[PDB]
Protein backbone atom coordinates (compact mmCIF):
# COMPACT_ATOMS: atom_id res chain seq x y z
CA UNK A 1 0.00 0.00 0.00
CA UNK A 2 1.27 3.44 -1.04
CA UNK A 3 -0.05 6.82 0.07
CA UNK A 4 -2.81 7.97 -2.32
CA UNK A 5 -2.59 11.36 -4.05
CA UNK A 6 -3.21 14.34 -1.81
CA UNK A 7 -2.86 18.07 -1.31
CA UNK A 8 -0.28 19.38 1.15
CA UNK A 9 -1.93 22.82 1.09
CA UNK A 10 -5.29 21.38 2.13
CA UNK A 11 -3.19 19.35 4.55
CA UNK A 12 -1.65 22.40 6.20
CA UNK A 13 -5.09 24.01 6.44
CA UNK A 14 -6.62 20.89 7.99
CA UNK A 15 -3.68 20.81 10.40
CA UNK A 16 -4.36 24.39 11.48
CA UNK A 17 -8.02 23.49 11.93
CA UNK A 18 -7.85 20.10 13.67
CA UNK A 19 -4.38 19.62 15.17
CA UNK A 20 -2.65 22.93 15.88
CA UNK A 21 -4.67 23.33 19.09
CA UNK A 22 -2.50 20.71 20.84
CA UNK A 23 0.48 20.15 18.52
CA UNK A 24 3.47 22.32 17.70
CA UNK A 25 5.31 22.08 14.38
CA UNK A 26 8.70 23.32 15.60
CA UNK A 27 11.77 21.06 16.06
CA UNK A 28 5.35 24.31 24.60
CA UNK A 29 2.28 22.45 23.34
CA UNK A 30 0.21 19.83 25.15
CA UNK A 31 0.97 16.99 22.74
CA UNK A 32 4.37 16.24 21.27
CA UNK A 33 5.63 18.30 18.38
CA UNK A 34 4.59 16.78 15.05
CA UNK A 35 7.71 18.05 13.28
CA UNK A 36 9.63 15.10 11.82
CA UNK A 37 6.90 12.77 13.07
CA UNK A 38 6.94 10.90 9.75
CA UNK A 39 8.60 7.49 10.22
CA UNK A 40 9.33 8.51 13.83
CA UNK A 41 9.14 5.96 16.63
CA UNK A 42 5.78 6.44 18.33
CA UNK A 43 5.68 7.32 22.01
CA UNK A 44 3.09 4.63 22.72
CA UNK A 45 5.88 2.17 21.90
CA UNK A 46 6.85 2.65 25.55
CA UNK A 47 3.46 1.50 26.82
CA UNK A 48 3.03 -2.06 28.02
CA UNK A 49 11.16 1.08 18.23
CA UNK A 50 7.80 -0.68 18.37
CA UNK A 51 5.32 1.30 16.26
CA UNK A 52 6.53 3.62 13.49
CA UNK A 53 4.49 6.62 12.34
CA UNK A 54 4.48 5.54 8.70
CA UNK A 55 1.67 6.33 6.26
CA UNK A 56 -0.67 3.47 7.19
CA UNK A 57 -0.23 4.08 10.92
CA UNK A 58 -0.81 7.83 10.56
CA UNK A 59 -3.99 7.19 8.56
CA UNK A 60 -5.28 4.63 11.07
CA UNK A 61 -4.48 6.71 14.15
CA UNK A 62 -6.21 9.80 12.75
CA UNK A 63 -9.33 7.78 11.92
CA UNK A 64 -9.79 6.48 15.48
CA UNK A 65 -6.97 7.18 17.97
CA UNK A 66 -8.49 5.19 20.85
CA UNK A 67 -9.11 2.12 18.67
CA UNK A 68 -5.57 2.41 17.29
CA UNK A 69 -4.13 2.54 20.81
CA UNK A 70 -6.21 -0.44 21.94
CA UNK A 71 -5.23 -2.43 18.84
CA UNK A 72 -1.48 -1.82 18.96
CA UNK A 73 -0.88 -1.59 22.72
CA UNK A 74 -3.53 -4.16 23.65
CA UNK A 75 -5.26 -2.00 26.27
CA UNK A 76 -6.49 1.55 26.78
CA UNK A 77 -7.81 3.69 29.63
CA UNK A 78 -11.43 4.77 29.14
CA UNK A 79 -12.04 5.59 32.82
CA UNK A 80 -12.94 4.01 36.17
CA UNK A 81 -16.59 4.18 37.20
CA UNK A 82 -16.29 3.02 40.82
CA UNK A 83 -15.91 6.15 42.93
CA UNK A 84 -14.20 4.34 45.81
CA UNK A 85 -11.54 2.92 43.48
CA UNK A 86 -10.73 6.41 42.18
CA UNK A 87 -10.66 7.73 45.76
CA UNK A 88 -8.19 5.00 46.74
CA UNK A 89 -6.04 5.79 43.71
CA UNK A 90 -5.95 9.47 44.70
CA UNK A 91 -5.00 8.45 48.25
CA UNK A 92 -2.11 6.47 46.76
CA UNK A 93 -1.05 9.31 44.45
CA UNK A 94 -0.95 11.80 47.33
CA UNK A 95 1.84 9.73 48.92
CA UNK A 96 3.92 9.93 45.70
CA UNK A 97 5.58 13.12 46.93
CA UNK A 98 9.02 14.13 48.18
CA UNK A 99 7.72 14.72 51.74
CA UNK A 100 5.96 11.37 52.27
CA UNK A 101 7.83 8.29 53.56
CA UNK A 102 6.60 6.20 50.62
CA UNK A 103 7.67 8.82 48.08
CA UNK A 104 10.93 9.14 49.99
CA UNK A 105 11.54 5.43 49.44
CA UNK A 106 10.64 5.86 45.76
CA UNK A 107 13.27 8.60 45.43
CA UNK A 108 15.64 6.22 47.23
CA UNK A 109 15.05 3.40 44.75
CA UNK A 110 15.06 5.37 41.50
CA UNK A 111 18.12 7.39 42.59
CA UNK A 112 20.36 4.39 43.35
CA UNK B 1 -15.67 19.10 48.60
CA UNK B 2 -13.43 16.86 50.72
CA UNK B 3 -11.68 13.71 49.53
CA UNK B 4 -13.71 10.92 51.20
CA UNK B 5 -11.98 8.17 53.19
CA UNK B 6 -9.82 5.88 51.09
CA UNK B 7 -7.27 3.07 51.18
CA UNK B 8 -3.79 3.86 49.89
CA UNK B 9 -2.83 0.16 49.79
CA UNK B 10 -5.82 -0.68 47.60
CA UNK B 11 -4.80 2.49 45.78
CA UNK B 12 -1.40 1.04 44.93
CA UNK B 13 -3.04 -2.23 43.87
CA UNK B 14 -5.44 -0.41 41.54
CA UNK B 15 -2.59 1.73 40.21
CA UNK B 16 -0.67 -1.42 39.30
CA UNK B 17 -3.76 -2.94 37.69
CA UNK B 18 -4.94 0.13 35.76
CA UNK B 19 -2.23 2.79 35.39
CA UNK B 20 1.25 1.29 35.63
CA UNK B 21 1.06 -0.01 32.05
CA UNK B 22 1.47 3.55 30.75
CA UNK B 23 2.62 5.51 33.82
CA UNK B 24 5.83 5.37 35.83
CA UNK B 25 6.08 6.50 39.45
CA UNK B 26 9.72 7.62 39.29
CA UNK B 27 10.85 11.19 40.00
CA UNK B 28 11.41 13.08 36.75
CA UNK B 29 10.35 6.58 30.77
CA UNK B 30 6.78 5.46 30.07
CA UNK B 31 4.31 6.44 27.37
CA UNK B 32 2.46 8.82 29.67
CA UNK B 33 4.13 11.27 32.02
CA UNK B 34 5.31 10.12 35.41
CA UNK B 35 2.56 10.35 38.02
CA UNK B 36 5.07 10.95 40.81
CA UNK B 37 4.22 14.30 42.41
CA UNK B 38 1.16 14.66 40.17
CA UNK B 39 -0.94 15.79 43.14
CA UNK B 40 -1.57 19.55 42.77
CA UNK B 41 0.64 19.58 39.66
CA UNK B 42 -0.24 21.81 36.72
CA UNK B 43 -1.84 19.53 34.14
CA UNK B 44 -0.11 19.24 30.78
CA UNK B 45 -3.37 19.94 28.95
CA UNK B 46 -3.09 23.47 30.34
CA UNK B 47 -0.86 24.02 27.31
CA UNK B 48 -3.75 23.08 25.02
CA UNK B 49 -5.12 25.88 22.85
CA UNK B 50 -2.10 28.03 23.70
CA UNK B 51 -1.14 36.25 28.32
CA UNK B 52 0.38 33.80 30.79
CA UNK B 53 -1.99 31.23 32.30
CA UNK B 54 -1.51 29.27 35.52
CA UNK B 55 -3.48 26.35 34.08
CA UNK B 56 -5.41 23.38 35.44
CA UNK B 57 -4.36 21.83 38.76
CA UNK B 58 -4.52 18.09 39.46
CA UNK B 59 -6.36 18.41 42.76
CA UNK B 60 -8.66 15.83 44.35
CA UNK B 61 -11.80 16.71 42.40
CA UNK B 62 -10.00 17.03 39.07
CA UNK B 63 -8.17 13.72 39.47
CA UNK B 64 -11.45 11.99 40.34
CA UNK B 65 -13.28 13.54 37.38
CA UNK B 66 -10.48 12.73 34.93
CA UNK B 67 -10.23 9.14 36.14
CA UNK B 68 -14.00 8.87 35.65
CA UNK B 69 -13.97 9.87 31.96
CA UNK B 70 -10.66 11.25 30.65
CA UNK B 71 -11.90 12.35 27.22
CA UNK B 72 -14.96 14.06 28.72
CA UNK B 73 -12.66 15.87 31.16
CA UNK B 74 -10.51 17.00 28.23
CA UNK B 75 -13.52 18.22 26.26
CA UNK B 76 -14.96 20.07 29.25
CA UNK B 77 -11.76 21.83 30.33
CA UNK B 78 -10.05 22.42 26.97
CA UNK B 79 -13.28 22.90 25.04
CA UNK B 80 -12.29 20.36 22.39
CA UNK B 81 -10.90 16.87 21.95
CA UNK B 82 -9.69 14.70 19.09
CA UNK B 83 -12.00 11.70 18.61
CA UNK B 84 -10.98 11.05 14.99
CA UNK B 85 -11.28 12.27 11.39
CA UNK B 86 -13.66 10.15 9.33
CA UNK B 87 -12.89 11.52 5.86
CA UNK B 88 -10.02 9.60 4.29
CA UNK B 89 -8.93 12.39 1.93
CA UNK B 90 -8.54 14.87 4.79
CA UNK B 91 -6.27 12.34 6.52
CA UNK B 92 -4.27 11.76 3.33
CA UNK B 93 -3.81 15.51 2.90
CA UNK B 94 -2.70 15.87 6.53
CA UNK B 95 -0.16 13.09 5.97
CA UNK B 96 1.09 14.86 2.84
CA UNK B 97 1.52 18.04 4.89
CA UNK B 98 3.30 16.19 7.71
CA UNK B 99 5.72 14.52 5.29
CA UNK B 100 7.12 18.00 4.57
CA UNK B 101 7.99 18.63 8.24
CA UNK B 102 11.57 17.38 8.13
CA UNK B 103 15.06 18.84 8.30
CA UNK B 104 15.74 18.00 4.63
CA UNK B 105 12.44 19.12 3.07
CA UNK B 106 12.26 22.67 1.62
CA UNK B 107 9.22 23.72 3.66
CA UNK B 108 10.65 21.94 6.69
CA UNK B 109 13.97 23.67 6.05
CA UNK B 110 12.20 27.04 6.13
CA UNK B 111 10.28 26.16 9.31
CA UNK B 112 13.58 25.13 10.93
CA UNK B 113 14.81 28.51 12.21
CA UNK B 114 16.83 29.21 15.35
C1 LIG C 1 -5.69 17.98 21.85
C2 LIG C 1 -6.93 18.50 21.90
C3 LIG C 1 -5.20 17.21 20.61
C4 LIG C 1 -5.62 17.33 19.33
C5 LIG C 1 -6.68 18.30 18.77
C6 LIG C 1 -4.87 16.39 18.52
N1 LIG C 1 -4.01 15.70 19.35
FE1 LIG C 1 -2.55 14.43 18.73
N2 LIG C 1 -2.06 14.05 20.67
C7 LIG C 1 -2.49 14.78 21.76
C8 LIG C 1 -1.71 14.36 22.91
C9 LIG C 1 -1.85 14.91 24.34
C10 LIG C 1 -0.84 13.43 22.50
C11 LIG C 1 0.19 12.70 23.39
C12 LIG C 1 -0.48 11.50 24.05
C13 LIG C 1 -0.79 10.44 23.02
O1 LIG C 1 -1.97 10.02 22.94
O2 LIG C 1 0.14 10.02 22.29
C14 LIG C 1 -1.04 13.21 21.08
C15 LIG C 1 -0.35 12.33 20.28
C16 LIG C 1 -0.29 12.37 18.91
C17 LIG C 1 0.63 11.64 18.06
C18 LIG C 1 1.72 10.66 18.54
C19 LIG C 1 3.08 11.35 18.45
C20 LIG C 1 4.17 10.42 18.93
O3 LIG C 1 5.34 10.86 18.99
O4 LIG C 1 3.86 9.24 19.26
C21 LIG C 1 0.36 11.95 16.79
C22 LIG C 1 1.09 11.41 15.54
C23 LIG C 1 -0.73 12.90 16.78
N3 LIG C 1 -1.10 13.13 18.09
C24 LIG C 1 -1.30 13.48 15.67
C25 LIG C 1 -2.41 14.29 15.66
C26 LIG C 1 -3.12 14.77 14.49
C27 LIG C 1 -2.72 14.44 13.03
C28 LIG C 1 -4.13 15.54 14.89
C29 LIG C 1 -5.20 16.26 14.03
C30 LIG C 1 -5.61 15.74 12.87
C31 LIG C 1 -4.12 15.56 16.34
N4 LIG C 1 -3.06 14.79 16.78
C32 LIG C 1 -5.00 16.22 17.16
C33 LIG C 1 -3.50 15.72 21.75
C34 LIG C 1 -4.19 16.17 20.64
C1 LIG D 1 -2.21 4.00 28.45
C2 LIG D 1 -2.82 2.87 28.08
C3 LIG D 1 -2.63 4.74 29.75
C4 LIG D 1 -3.24 4.23 30.83
C5 LIG D 1 -3.65 2.76 31.08
C6 LIG D 1 -3.45 5.31 31.78
N1 LIG D 1 -2.95 6.47 31.22
FE1 LIG D 1 -2.93 8.34 32.06
N2 LIG D 1 -2.13 9.13 30.37
C7 LIG D 1 -1.68 8.40 29.29
C8 LIG D 1 -0.98 9.30 28.40
C9 LIG D 1 -0.31 8.90 27.07
C10 LIG D 1 -1.01 10.52 28.94
C11 LIG D 1 -0.39 11.79 28.32
C12 LIG D 1 -1.32 12.31 27.24
C13 LIG D 1 -2.61 12.77 27.86
O1 LIG D 1 -3.69 12.38 27.36
O2 LIG D 1 -2.55 13.54 28.87
C14 LIG D 1 -1.74 10.45 30.19
C15 LIG D 1 -2.01 11.49 31.05
C16 LIG D 1 -2.40 11.35 32.37
C17 LIG D 1 -2.49 12.40 33.36
C18 LIG D 1 -2.16 13.89 33.14
C19 LIG D 1 -0.72 14.13 33.60
C20 LIG D 1 -0.40 15.60 33.56
O3 LIG D 1 -1.22 16.39 33.04
O4 LIG D 1 0.70 15.97 34.06
C21 LIG D 1 -2.90 11.84 34.51
C22 LIG D 1 -3.14 12.58 35.84
C23 LIG D 1 -3.08 10.43 34.29
N3 LIG D 1 -2.77 10.16 32.97
C24 LIG D 1 -3.50 9.50 35.22
C25 LIG D 1 -3.82 8.18 34.98
C26 LIG D 1 -4.46 7.29 35.92
C27 LIG D 1 -4.85 7.69 37.35
C28 LIG D 1 -4.60 6.09 35.32
C29 LIG D 1 -5.24 4.80 35.90
C30 LIG D 1 -6.15 4.86 36.87
C31 LIG D 1 -4.07 6.21 33.97
N4 LIG D 1 -3.60 7.49 33.80
C32 LIG D 1 -4.04 5.21 33.02
C33 LIG D 1 -1.86 7.04 29.09
C34 LIG D 1 -2.45 6.16 29.97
Amino acid sequence: FVLPPGDKVKGEKLFKKHCKQCHSIAPTSWGPTLFNVYNRTAGMSKGNSGIIWNDVNLLKYMKNPQQFVESHIGMNFKGLSNLQERVDIVHYLKTLTYDDPYGKQIVEKYTK
